[PDB]
């Protein structure tokens, strides 16, 4: 039985968070573990809200490809079309930004709590360009912040507004929003772990400021339940937000990396992973969007990482075990 096997693996790995497994469009596992907030004696629930972290980049990527489908941008466009003040790397294409094949990097945003337009301005003013990284896979979050700025510039909407109408409203997500406004009901607290810690003790929480949340524009500012994250990623692969032809164009790997169009592309599906602020998020999904695994945790432990567990579940699920 799948329930028995997955529960055993999650308990032996000391999982804290919510787990969802879907096979051929049917939920076969949906269970929560540990505490959303230990001091308040609030257990994690299947509908608890967790940080999606870098998995948000897959959504920013779809937003760019929606603009391509609508004739409003092209993947061959150079970044300098939208950021004319850049002094270097001006030829970098939107394609490369989506694939993490650029030389742009920004290790920190402003220490102030800024509105979106000023977060974009700060990044454009302060980003650095490494020519030796151009054209080769290297993970750099600023690419997706700058892509969120392109969404804003082309549409005349905030990224938050665009995300809300294109994902939250479109797919009737009821456990999704922006951390900066509060999670609301069924919220979770992120816990800080020691490097070698495997057992949860809830002895320290992980802080995150409004500045840090604003600076995650396009890149890791959203909370979701496991169900809402599955819904978004499956809807993308099913053609509900973007033609399947354009999903395939977007989700194309490069010569130097599986990453392309905001996800890692494999022979048997896609994967995305997030880590930050005490959280870890993991999705593996089949090419048709009908079979996959979502694990989200508010208690990240390097010595008990959840991606390896999700990878094992996914591999077995795709075989038939
Ligand atoms: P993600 O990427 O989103 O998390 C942000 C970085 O990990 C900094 O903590
Ligand atoms: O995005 P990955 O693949 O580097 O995994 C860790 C994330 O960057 C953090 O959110």
């Amino acid at each position: 039985n799948t329930d028995e096997q997955v529960t055993k693996a999650l308990n032996l790995s000391h999982f804290v968070g919510s787990a969802l497994v879907v096979k051929n469009d049917h939920v076969i596992y949906n269970r929560a573990f540990g505490y959303a907030n230990k001091a308040k004696n609030q257990r994690n629930k299947v509908n608890s809200k967790y940080q999606i972290l870098s998995i948000q980049k897959s959504m920013t990527a779809v937003g760019i490809m929606q603009l391509v489908q609508a004739g409003k941008v092209k993947l061959t466009d150079p970044i300098s079309k939208y950021y004319p003040t850049l002094k270097h790397g001006r030829q970098t294409t939107l394609r490369q930004m989506l694939d993490m094949t650029t030389g742009f990097r920004l290790k920190s945003g402003s220490k102030e709590f800024l509105p979106e337009n000023q977060v974009i301005d700060f990044a454009a003013h302060n980003v650095f360009y490494y020519p030796d990284k151009n054209g080769i896979y290297n993970y750099s979050s600023v690419n997706f912040l700058l892509l969120a700025g392109i969404i804003r510039k082309v549409t005349g909407q905030s990224y938050q507004h665009f995300f809300t109408t294109h994902f939250i409203d479109k797919l009737n997500l009821n456990e999704t929003g922006f951390l900066i406004h509060g999670q609301g009901q069924d919220a979770t607290t992120g816990y800080r772990a020691l490097a070698d810690q495997t057992l949860p003790n809830y002895d320290q929480t992980m802080p995150e400021s409004k500045s840090q949340m604003a600076n995650e524009l396009g890149t890791g500012q959203v909370y979701m339940s496991t169900a809402d994250l599955f819904t978004v990623e499956s809807a993308i692969l099913k053609g509900q937000l973007l033609s399947k032809k354009n999903v395939a164009i977007l989700h194309t790997r490069t010569a130097t990396g599986e990453y392309g169009g905001g996800v890692y592309n494999m022979s048997n599906g896609i994967r995305s992973h997030g880590l930050g602020y005490g959280y870890e998020s993991s999705i593996f999904l089949s090419p048709d969007g009908k079979t996959g695994v979502v694990l989200m945790s508010n208690y990240y432990r390097k010595a008990a990482g959840i991606q390896a567990t999700a990878n094992k579940i996914f591999t077995e699920l795709m075989k038939g075990d």
